[PDB]
Formats: C-alpha cells, sequence, structure tokens
C-alpha cells in the first residue's frame, strides 16, 4: 500500500475532490454500513469526482486501500482497523483531520444506510457522536498534548464505533 | 435514588474511603466484569472502607444503586447506563471526576477478571484506553468548551467500554 502522503499526491493531481483521509472516511463508511458490492465505485465516482472514473494507475492504489479497509474491519484479529488520518504534527491539524475523515465517514455510512437516522440505542448515541466530532471545534496554540491526549481517546472511540457498526451492518 | 449530593454526603459522615463517583465506578467495574452473586458486598467493604462494613441507611441506598446500575446494564434498551460523575461545572473537575471513577471501575473490574491482562484485541485496547484515561491530564484556566467537546467524546467511550465489557463478561 501507498503512503498517505503519496496518495494524497496522486488525487490531487487528477483532480479529485477528497484528499487521502476524506478517501479513507468515504470507503470506511461504505464498509461500515454493510456495502458488499462493486457499487462502491460510482458512488466515489458521485461523490468525490463529479461523476467521472479516476484515471489509471490511480484506481489501482484506491482498490488495494478499500480491500485492506475491508480486510481489517472483518476482523484482522480484533482490532486492526486505523483511520487513516493526516501525519502533520500540529495537534490542531490532526483534530481537523479527524473532522474531516469524520464528515466522509457519515456520508458513506448514510449512503450505505439509508435508514440510519431511525436508529437507537448505542448506534444511534454513536451516529450522534460522530457528528458533534466532525464540528469539533478547538483553538488557541495549545500544541500540547492536552489536546493531543483527549484526541487520542476520540480517536480510539472512533475506530470502537467504526468496529460496532460494521458488526451491526455486515 | 438518593442524589449525588446526597451520597456524597452520606458517604463522608460514615468516613467512607469513598466519595460517590468513586463508588459509582467501582460497583459499575464489578458488575462489568461479571459478578452475580453478593460478595460485592465484602469486596465494597475491603476497597472502601478497611474491612468494615457501612452503617445502616447508607447500606440501604448503596445497594440501591448497585440494582440500578446492574439494571441500565442489562440494558434498559440499549444505552442507559450512565457514568455518575461530578455536577460541578468546572470542566478540569470534570476531568478529574471521570480520572476518579476510572480508577475504582478498573480496581472493581479487575477484581472480577482477575486474568483481564491477558485480554487481546477491542477488550484490551479499551483496557489500555481506561488506564490512559485516569491519568489524562489537562491545566491552564481554559473553563472552555475545548475541554468541555473533547471530555464529552471521551465520557460517551467510557459508556461504550462499559457497555461491551458487560456483554464481554455477562
Amino acid at each position: 500500500l501507498i503512503s498517505h502522503s503519496d496518495m494524497n499526491q496522486q488525487l490531487k493531481s487528477a483532480g479529485i475532490g477528497f484528499n487521502a483521509t476524506e478517501l479513507h472516511g468515504f470507503l470506511s463508511g461504505l464498509l461500515c454500513g454493510g456495502l458488499k458490492d462493486q457499487s462502491w465505485l460510482p458512488l466515489l465516482y458521485q461523490f468525490s469526482n463529479d461523476n467521472h472514473a479516476y484515471p489509471t494507475g490511480l484506481v489501482q492504489p484506491v482498490t488495494e486501500l478499500y480491500e485492506q479497509i475491508s480486510q481489517t474491519l472483518s476482523d484482522v484479529e480484533g482490532f486492526t482497523f486505523e483511520l487513516g488520518l493526516t501525519e502533520d504534527e500540529n495537534v490542531f491539524t490532526q483534530a481537523d483531520s479527524l473532522s474531516d475523515w469524520a464528515n466522509q465517514f457519515l456520508l458513506g455510512i448514510g449512503l450505505a444506510q439509508p435508514e440510519l437516522a431511525k436508529e437507537k440505542g448505542e448506534i444511534g448515541e454513536a451516529v450522534d457522536d460522530l457528528q458533534d466530532i466532525c464540528q469539533l471545534g478547538y483553538d488557541e496554540d495549545d500544541n500540547e498534548e492536552e489536546l493531543a491526549e483527549a484526541l487520542e481517546e476520540i480517536i480510539e472511540y472512533v475506530r470502537t464505533i467504526a468496529m460496532l457498526f460494521y458488526s451491526h451492518f455486515n
């Protein structure tokens, strides 16, 4: 699998509407909502490229990423799924990235589960929590672990939500 | 059920080693680790009162709390379990309280599951995350939602962990 920076650059040079973090969230969202056929391709094209298919050479690593996401979620022995956020050290930039990831995960899972709004219990609470997370606002020049420590826990929670969803919907 | 402030005061006047938040965590920890008999009483007495039983009048509300915790975790329709933290508005004080809660939850669940250290996958990750949460350090005079927003998500994650544990161990 190509690196995050590598994917970011191939997507940008092809003029795709998603950066690598957004691609990771959208595809994880479709898989956690239980999508199992090849309809992820036309959905990806509709929502990230104005209905145009990706060029050859980009299609392959993107598809390898899809499969890697799918396999880790089918549980390569409990909890191997990773979010695929920015590698930027600025904690405020990691915050932004998690939010960025969350918007596309919510879009994907909602396309896969058109009646998600009806879910209650823990599934409904997680849906509400991800929606709050994509607008999680911070600031100041902190650059500290204060926000870092907190963020890492929120990240573990989002990984857990991704596992709970995949199980409920697969 | 008596209020949090009420329980805090009855525990303090009886010289008990736990405040109300700590009591809530310890009992939730024993129940999430699957304890099902009346051994929670001598364990509570050993770890919160130097092996002395609680006085009459305190024993009753404490036992009502135990039952309330047990019933909400058996899932009074998905996700009704609450942590029972401090009602103090200072976000830094809520942070401290969550940590306070987490130490006793970890003590309880570990007494109920003496081999918890061997768990891997998501259960092992949650155990590691709660252990990081009880030492979650913050500071400054922020008093903001910055930390508030983040804390609420961490709180939802701990509620979720409590549900995942109860299910794995009940």
